[PDB]
């Protein structure tokens, strides 16, 4: 039939379709429920904070992301695609990752927000570590840490930097991630960071 | 050595950072501060980056002091023990305070400290800073990981950090509100 483990998640997936219309919140956690037939008496099971739902979302979208690259890594394994060099790569992995969320951009500021309180923050690191670890596998070749935090660091500012980039097709936010590979394939848009985090100040002030 | 010069200018140089920013300017001005030409500036990038970093690590070892003194007070029967959750509100506001003469500077020193190159010193200030405070803290009282630990004094430091960034308030009184809901969630979870 369908374990309490399978009710959830199907809960969970069905309530990202009403986000973009009650944003990240045990509101659109209820509609998700509902539009499964479950009462809204049913629908009481995760918390107002809408965190599980931004958690769950997370985990899909590394999910979906594993399953590029492993797929991408089976091309050169089969001489179908020529191996791409790792600051190419990292770009690409980057760049994929981050389009997941144009769906959600919206509410995604406050989603982000959500991640980085403390009794979220154990878990929403060890999704972005793992993700980490896992471009990096599919990469190929700085010491483990050293790789994981530049990386980490690269993901997070050009997370931000997006949440402000409007030109098309976020061109701005690609110049960005391009510049901040090249800053950690050497070692050493600046403007646009301080942007970016003024932003997520003002995001984690309203709450 | 040519390292305790170095270090002399950098010192120096914050004075100029209200006016001058986190930039070769204000190393210059620190230079010349000390009877140099600014043509001394030349031995430091012009980044900002050695001179933010300065600054963070000056920061982090005053830090450390005050932790101390507050310890021996306590231990002279002079305070009573504060609970945790005081406790890291005290340590949290008694570093951020530190900011202030800066503030207006410091929103860009944060997206330099998060540049890639910058990174890995950046995130281990951070967490000496961190460990530091969990160990006057003392972790007999507390039930939760040294990963735990680590990784909620970080993110309620930061966000506390950025926050301010935005506050207004007379003496940062709601930066100190969103430090004290924050930690109250870290004690909760
Ligand atoms: C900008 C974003 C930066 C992210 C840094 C990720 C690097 C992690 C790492 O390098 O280490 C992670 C190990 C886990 O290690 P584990 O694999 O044993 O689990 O926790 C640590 O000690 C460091 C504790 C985490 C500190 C994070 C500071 C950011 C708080 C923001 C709010």
């Amino acid at each position: 039939y369908e374990s309490e483990e399978q009710l959830q998640h199907r809960i969970l997936t069905a309530a990202l379709e009403f986000v973009p219309a009650h944003g990240w919140t045990a509101e659109a956690i209820a509609e998700g429920a509902q539009s499964l037939g479950l009462s809204s008496a049913a629908a009481s099971m995760f918390g107002k904070d809408g965190s599980e739902l931004i958690l769950h979302f997370v985990t899909q979208c590394n999910t979906r992301l594993t399953r590029v690259l492993e797929e991408e890594q089976k091309l050169v394994q089969l001489g179908q695609a020529e191996k791409r060099k790792t600051d190419q790569f990292l770009r690409d992995a980057v760049e994929t990752r981050l389009r997941m969320l144009i769906p959600y951009i919206e509410h995604w500021p406050r989603a982000l927000s959500i991640l980085m309180l403390p009794h979220n923050i154990p878990s929403s690191l060890s999704l972005l570590t793992s993700m980490v670890d896992d471009m990096w596998h599919y990469a190929g070749d700085f010491n483990w840490y050293t790789r994981r935090a530049m990386l980490a660091a690269i993901y997070n500012t050009t997370e931000l930097v997006m949440m402000q980039d409007s030109s098309p097709d976020f061109e701005d936010t690609w110049r960005f991630l391009e510049n901040r590979v090249n800053d950690a394939m050497n070692m050493g848009t600046g403007e646009a960071l301080v942007q970016g985090l003024m932003g997520a100040a003002v995001t984690l002030k309203n709450l």
